């Protein structure tokens, strides 16, 4: 067959590319031939395409295990049956231990190799499916879109619609978190993202009205999959926005396919699409890992046969068709400090595009403005329209201001007679304006030639016409040269006429004398 | 002593309760007298309190552990004499495998345990470290902010202020993360936020400049701490904002204090506060796991004599004393879609603090306008100012539409003669506009007098002034009671004189036929 895609909504299923897998509870999953996968599944992923081996280069690829029991032909042929029925076949990208480390250069391979297999075994379209490490590893965040537009590219220049889906875990949709450049670079171009909303444990979002819903809640499960498919597809809560049209609900099989995020009761994923749908934001599907598990045994070797397709095919298949979200978007807007007086240019960095990705920056109009010479807060807004539709967003601008800073002012001694500067050694600088040096003023002198404590208070006016002003204050001791008579000690023992410095007059014993402090022994004492 | 708390910045540092803990690495941090603890550790975090055995009830305690060779009477002289020297002793609430699992009703109890505690032992505080599960179990993002507040008002009421401080692991610091109910509750209540950068992993954040930045990345540590903390003093990025005066940045002591986190070059450190600064927010300190890392020894049992405090001791305690980021906040604000015509009240649900958590909603002024009587999207601006400082958030109100459905118009056969009634089971509704039944209009009639095909459009007009329409078609077949020869089968053999109906007609066969279309055989052939 030829590249089929889907226009409406999809049930999607994993297949493992291997035999056997083992339950997070004791059970089994089987190998299974493409063909016997139930036709309610329309969209299944073959998992995984991955580095094989180091020694074969960086690129990763296909192979299929052949203990699945089919040839290479036959695995081809049992595609175009599906193909022939109208589903999609994906090759899903990444998985655990995937090896993926790609090194900017990489895109043009990497994209050579996804078509090579594509044109090989007829697949429709790739899910990037990047485990936890391989989302960021090296360069994988620049080179994996960046082929990704080249391939589907090269299938748009013969008419074909090469799908783009991926599956990360939820708590990476935050706004600025990992998946962000999967997301904006290949914006317009994926078909829809199946997060995995399982597997996080207690991980989960903070509804201001009703509190924190665990993705391991199951008394919250219908509350969990509305606010956070809300929060998806509004862009609110903190979430990147996934338009409702685009955004499928990935969920395990079955307890032995996750650790956590089983559906118990599926009244509560029909509910929250239900009330998704009665705000006029329908999702387009779910997903699930996986077939083989929807397929395999519990641990005491009893057959799942078929549960999941059982509560959700008929659930999903039966809904209109998507409408598409057309709101066009804005990035690389953040709130911004600015150096009272520096250039402020509203436009830099700021860009837009449509909903199929077309460039739109320049249609992008900005309304409030912002005074860089008056401290303060100014609001910017920003908007674009496309399609009969319109984004804004805000942005704050904050000038601010940063106080000069003295050096050189401390206190200091100096000896009698010495010469002095009072700006030896001083400067004052500030970021933006420089050198002030030249703008402190002095106030007092030393009398170097006079023993005693002089006070210098130090002024530095700057800013604009030299109106602001900070202050700071030095003492300089000017002390005497000459040598005197020791400092009595209350400890010390003197003798008659021993002589001693004490409260700036110098005494001499009268006899001895321990602990008796000059000053203190009156008229007729020890010490005159 | 007394309650002693801090004005300036802070270097904080746990102290372990137990003996000989082992590191990541191998390596051992004994258990320390308080009295050896550097003094430029001025806040000390004893660790931590806990349930000791769910058999004495649900509420955490503080029990010393005895091997630590400090009776209670000398650790209470120990605390005594770190107060004495101005520094502050928190008792740390939480740590791994706490079992604190909290319900409604225990914030009365906590509090008095806090107190009772507090008075006894004279702590200066508490800060909240709580492990994963605890962040969120039961009702612990009610109970303990509850109790937390009771407790620093007790304090309040005789003029000291008991301290909190809360040390989450940094990714929960998202806008409306698990950790948003303690920030927003002891909003005004907390002295500062100290949380973990570290033991996160590739944990990170995007920034749309320069790309991913990694809490392991050790090539990028200074753009980590910097963009990190930006992030943080302005809530941009999807981060709660906590104010650059009460941001301590926590890290591990050394490479055996955490799994990952730890500074190579202090450097990184240095340059990132030192740019924090240079914008006007510089932080308020440091912290640390933990001061037993900080005095104990690497796997070769090689000591690491204090190498943390030697790194950032002096260069956090340099610093000028914190200057208060006083603007207000507002809460409960998120896009939101309403129904068309529906009653919309864009103050219900929003609240504002001044930045001593004062309410102040009252003051909370909103532009812009929603029109609910017309489809589309309106922007409110919501904003509010106290301490002269203003705080704006928009607010995306958008009004949609949902069409109505039609039920019971399908395809039907009816017998000759029969009386059709082309409404019977048929019906219209709309969420908020209700029962359209009587809204609908038929288009075509039905003969069942004569054996045809009729085609019937149900129209349904509705909304304001019944000018808007939807269109559905139904086919109903009147179908002839009386019996007929039997359908001409292409695999049937037929005799002379056999009979059968094909294409309308009733054909008598001539002779012997297998396989011969009636109507196919000319004027002269085997049917007539
Ligand atoms: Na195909
Ligand atoms: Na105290």
């Amino acid at each position: 067959g030829t590249i089929t895609s889907q226009d409406d909504n999809v049930v999607v299923g994993y297949w493992h590319n291997w035999c056997d897998g083992r339950g997070y509870q004791g059970g089994n999953a089987p190998c299974v031939e493409l063909k016997t996968v139930n036709p309610q599944y329309n969209v299944v992923n073959i998992s995984f395409m991955k580095v094989y081996d180091i020694a074969e280069g960086r690129i990763p690829t296909f192979k299929l295990d052949p203990t699945i029991a089919l040839s290479e032909a036959e695995f081809i042929a049992q595609i175009d049956t599906l193909n022939s029925q109208g589903r999609s076949v994906l090759i899903a990208l990444g998985g655990a231990d995937a090896h993926i480390e790609l090194t900017r250069g990489d895109e043009d391979a990497l994209a050579a190799e996804i078509i090579r297999l594509t044109d090989l075994y007829g697949f429709d379209g790739l899910d990037i499916d990047l485990e936890q490490a391989a989302i960021t590893a090296k360069d994988n965040q620049f080179v994996i879109p960046a082929a990704l537009k080249m391939v589907k590219e090269h299938y748009r220049k013969t008419g074909d619609n090469f799908m783009i889906t991926m599956a990360p875990e939820f708590p990476y949709l935050t706004a600025n978190g990992a998946y962000t450049p999967y997301l904006t670079e290949l914006d317009g171009y994926y078909d829809f993202i199946n997060p995995q909303f399982y597997n996080q444990g207690g991980d989960g979002l903070w509804i201001e009205g009703v509190g924190w819903i665990a993705q391991n809640n199951d008394a919250l499960k219908e509350e969990f999959i509305y606010y956070i498919a809300d929060s998806l597809i509004n862009g609110t809560r903190n979430y990147h926005k996934i338009p409702h049209d685009k955004l499928v609900f990935g969920l395990p099989s079955n307890i032995d396919a996750a650790a956590t995020g089983y559906i118990q009761d599926p009244q509560d994923l029909y509910k929250a699409f239900d009330r998704l749908k009665a705000q006029g934001q329908p999702l387009r599907g779910v997903m699930t890992w996986s077939v083989n598990w929807d397929m395999g045994t519990d641990a005491a070797n009893n057959s799942y046969n078929q549960q999941f397709i059982k509560d959700y095919g008929n659930f999903i298949h039966n809904q209109l068709p998507p409408v598409t979200d057309m709101t066009p978007t804005l990035s690389g807007i953040v709130d911004t400090r600015v150096e009272l007086d520096s250039h402020f240019d509203p436009l830099i960095g700021i860009t837009a595009k449509d909903y199929q990705g077309n460039d739109i920056t320049a249609d992008v109009t900005v309304s409030g403005s912002v005074n860089t010479n008056q401290v303060g807060d100014y609001l910017l807004t920003y908007s674009v329209s496309s399609d009969d539709e319109t984004t804004n967003q805000p942005r704050k601008i904050t000038v601010y201001e940063i106080l000069p800073a003295f050096t050189g002012i401390t206190d200091t001694t100096v000896v009698i007679d010495s010469e002095f500067d009072p700006m030896q050694g001083v400067s004052a600088s500030h970021p933006t304006q420089g050198d002030l040096t030249a703008n402190i003023t002095v106030t007092g002198e030393v009398d170097t030639n006079v023993v005693g404590v002089y006070e210098l208070t130090y002024q530095l006016f700057y800013g604009q016409d030299n109106q602001q002003n900070m202050t700071d204050k030095r003492i300089v001791t000017v002390v005497t040269d000459a040598v005197s008579d020791d400092d009595w000690q209350v400890g010390s023992t003197y003798v008659k006429d021993d002589k001693v410095t004490h409260n700036g007059a110098t005494w001499t014993a009268q006899w001895w004398t321990k602990g008796e402090e000059p000053g203190t022994t009156g008229e007729w004492g020890v010490w005159r």
